[PDB]
């Protein structure tokens, strides 16, 4: 067997062993894959982490804010898998919010420079990537970032339901351009999983109107989820995102796959 | 490799060559899967056309709308595979309609008893199959059903369109049930397939306002389409619902798969 | 002032004084509306309830399931408010499901002689009723059906939840017929009302599983309502049916609105 | 009559006599309604064109990117309608995107710099408004923005329809807060009207691919449009906005209303 066998995917934003990135990687391994791979703030800490899937592969230094790593990122990736070579998918699986525009800090008193840092990162930079990284994909080639159900609205998440919004719409139009090269482009909304983000949020609110809400909202998922949703558990996610990375789903891109075990269709 | 890998998979719905259940099974085979089969009215027909799958494999006769072949499909489905042995996967590939509810004959004069009947094959039969296979299927098994978005109103396909909103509808609770056995219950809705059904329809309404603007529908998906739409090739869908069927989609149910190359999320 | 002023709308549906039709009619005539009205069964009953409303108005009796009141409702209506004129608005807001169908009785359990029923009533007679009474409306009309959003499962509503699913999309249809006749033809998604029909249901289920699970549902709206939802007050859907039937959404058809208190747009 | 009788409405983003505030604050007069409104850079502009509306009434200066008008708006608009008295409704109808994110110019050479500036204007500013008008604002109060269906993607629209998806998930957090004061918050998505900022985007792209795939999309609206849609008229959109501000769609928000002649409903 081997889903990705002999297939050439960079997965982003890996920082844990527990990074949603991480378990897509290791199963795209598990699975032929064979991976370049991008990293934030402490590359050390990353490259410690990384050091601990399956087979070895490179990484490479990428803060989506700054166009040199966007400038240079198809070059350094030719480089780390050789002249003549070719991106066979790509996973985005970055996202970020400065603390003031969720948990608990009231919606209202979140100014613009927070948002626009925070968008820049969750949703635009889906496209930075997609410029850079497109040139050097072959026809049949598949795009994937991570999404979450921004669809209606809830507690605690606030500004990045706002900027997984942007992202579905973002994702829309790189599948047009996508196109050209042949390319699907995707997003696998994912329920709630227990993530270094994760606990960014459930942390810096405890104990107000939030260690709960929220946690209401977390029973929520498997409550509804008819399958139920286990939120310790990242490998599904990671095979859903696998099978978009394979060539099994060739006929869907601008849009979503959701991976939350049926929670988003059921009402409870 | 072997994505269904000696996985059972009663495929239904076959009557031609180029029916969407039969690009789905020979995939499916192609792929280790071993498959039983069910047909409607003409099963010599069905019988014939069958015979040219990579694999052998039985047939039994399944008309949806009376329950003894609904009574007895398990112990039939059990004596195919042989008992201590139970279903891995179900596809429901079948649907129908009345030529009075749909083409150029005008939505108004559909009278319920046609109504009443397509909607029993298109959409209830879902259920009433998964009642009766549901009890034979392993944990982490896979329904799948098929679907053309029905989301949004059309030229032609008039109550069909009914039909399948009802199916939506049915395939959610569908899944409730599927959970209890560990069972996933998805459809995909495909873009258009050159299909006996589809020119049934293309067929029965010819040269009126129809031959037309069915026909501007029809290269509405190409053009839509990011990475295009050839309806003259089933095998992405039957690829699609393979990956349904596989494991690979572990986290998906009550939910919906677009096949039809992203034209569903595209305006123009 | 008067909203829907000198304006003509045959309201159908009631059967009590707490009966969604009642309200729209009531807050119709406040609003110097003109009302013919249908009712079902036991017309004395309905009849006797009909009295209780502002102004006096004419009533005949239709059963949705029977031709000879389709075929003759036009004529008899023109009988109602005097040949040479002609509906302004029309108010489907009937809907039926066996008792099988729904509440407690397992969902693979109900058969499809009763599905077809309250099909049959629910969504088909949408279309029935706009085929007789469109020949008999002025540009710019308003036809508006009831809704419960089928979009996502729950529990208890079981296969009225198909129901309104085909209803949504035969909604679709009607707008485009009533579109010939300069027609708007729409749907109100309602939030729960304390009803006759909602204790059908609530009562046919009671201890089980069910004066519970629903309970929860129930509370649900409130809950998610960012400006909260009372149950018991009919009237904001009434005045939402209301600004359908006027001219003050002149550009909206094919659609649903949704007076549920902002509940379907929040996940808590 | 008098739909927004004796209510008080700041309606903002007039611009010029075919502004889409413009004829909502018309119809909102003819309509007893009594408004405030705020304009951008040319105030004098916009002040010679408000001077056409059937009765007087106030401007302030509102550059949505500067918080001392945002600070300052709630003490002038009370000053603009005597102390001791409170908004009723509020209009938000800005919107805007650098040339660079829009029509011909490639979708991905438009920079974060420009996106974050109109995303800042066309979504976020629904916020900001909110922040500062619904201290002031009467329970039973209406907040409605303007919306163009970024649902799915289409030609041209390209960044603009990212920040409407932004917009869409704003409104659902704004009306959480709406909800504290006993305030409505919604959005209207308008089909295409013939506005300075419609002739910006099809007058900055002219001859290239572009006079031309947005020219279909545009008759793509009257073609799908049950009962049509005629891009020179935006009463209809003005009314739908009134409708929202009245007290006729009192069970509504975090919600979007399609005022576009069904033409979103339909697929043909
Ligand atoms: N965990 C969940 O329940 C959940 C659910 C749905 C979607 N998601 C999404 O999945 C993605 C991954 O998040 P996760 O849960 O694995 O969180 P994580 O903490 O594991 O990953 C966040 C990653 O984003 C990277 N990042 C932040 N700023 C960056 C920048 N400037 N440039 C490059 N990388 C940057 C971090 O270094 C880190 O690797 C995010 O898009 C998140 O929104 C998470
Ligand atoms: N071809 C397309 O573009 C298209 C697109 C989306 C979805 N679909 C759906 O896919 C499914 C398969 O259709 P297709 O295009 O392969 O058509 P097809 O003619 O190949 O298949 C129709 C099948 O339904 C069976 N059938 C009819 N009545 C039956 C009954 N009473 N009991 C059991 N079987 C019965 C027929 O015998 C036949 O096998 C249908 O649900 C259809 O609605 C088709
Ligand atoms: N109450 C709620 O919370 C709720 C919510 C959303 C939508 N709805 C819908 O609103 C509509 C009205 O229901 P309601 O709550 O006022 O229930 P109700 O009991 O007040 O009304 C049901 C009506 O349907 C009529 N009816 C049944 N069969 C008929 C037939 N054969 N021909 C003609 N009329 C027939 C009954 O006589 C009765 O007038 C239904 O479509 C229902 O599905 C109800
Ligand atoms: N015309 C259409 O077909 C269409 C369709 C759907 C939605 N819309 C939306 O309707 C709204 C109104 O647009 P329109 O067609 O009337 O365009 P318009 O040119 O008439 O209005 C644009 C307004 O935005 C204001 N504006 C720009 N930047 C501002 C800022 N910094 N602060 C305050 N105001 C600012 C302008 O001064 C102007 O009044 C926009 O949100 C637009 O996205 C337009
Ligand atoms: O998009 C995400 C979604 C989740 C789960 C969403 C959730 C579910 C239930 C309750 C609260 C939040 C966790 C982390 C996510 O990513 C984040 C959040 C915050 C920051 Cl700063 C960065 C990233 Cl990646
Ligand atoms: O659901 C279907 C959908 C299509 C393609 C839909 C379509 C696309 C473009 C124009 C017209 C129809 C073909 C056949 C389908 O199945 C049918 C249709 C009619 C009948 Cl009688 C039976 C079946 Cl299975
Ligand atoms: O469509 C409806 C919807 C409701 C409220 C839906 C609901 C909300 C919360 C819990 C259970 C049901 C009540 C009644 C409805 O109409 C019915 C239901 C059953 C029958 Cl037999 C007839 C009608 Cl009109
Ligand atoms: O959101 C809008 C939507 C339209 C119509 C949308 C459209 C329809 C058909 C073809 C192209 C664009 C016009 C103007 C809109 O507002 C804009 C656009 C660009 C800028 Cl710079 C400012 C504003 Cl308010």
């Amino acid at each position: 067997t081997g889903l990705l066998d002999g297939k050439r995917i960079l997965v982003s934003g890996i920082i844990t062993d527990s990074s949603i990135a991480f378990h897509i990687a290791r199963v795209a391994q598990e699975q032929g894959a064979q991976l370049v791979l991008t990293g934030f703030d402490r590359l050390r800490l990353i490259q410690r982490i990384t050091d601990r899937l399956p087979a070895k592969a490179p990484l490479l230094e990428l803060d989506v804010q700054n166009e040199e790593h966007l400038a240079s990122l198809a070059g350094r990736v030719t480089e780390a898998i050789g002249a003549g070579n070719k991106l066979d998918g790509v996973v985005h699986s970055i996202g970020f919010m400065p603390q003031t525009g969720m948990g608990i800090n009231p919606f209202f008193d979140a100014p613009y420079a927070d948002v626009s840092k925070g968008i820049h990162i969750s949703a635009y930079s889906y496209a930075s990537m997609a410029k850079a990284l497109l040139p050097i994909m072959n026809p049949g080639g598949s795009i994937v970032g991570m999404d979450f159900d921004p669809s209606r609205a809830m507690p605690a998440y606030n500004w990045m339901t706002v900027a997984k919004s942007a992202l579905e719409s973002v994702n829309r139009f790189v599948a047009r351009e996508a196109g050209k090269y042949g390319v699907r482009s995707n997003l696998v909304a994912a329920g709630p999983i227990r993530t270094l983000a994760m606990s960014a949020i459930v942390g810096g609110a405890l104990g107000e109107e939030a260690g709960a809400q929220i946690q209401l909202l977390e029973e929520g998922w498997d409550q509804r989820a008819p399958i139920g949703w286990n939120m310790k558990d990242a490998t599904p996610v990671a095979k859903t995102v696998c099978a978009l990375l394979s060539d099994w789903l060739p006929a869907t891109t601008g849009d979503i796959i959701y991976a939350d075990g049926g929670a988003h269709t059921q009402l409870l």
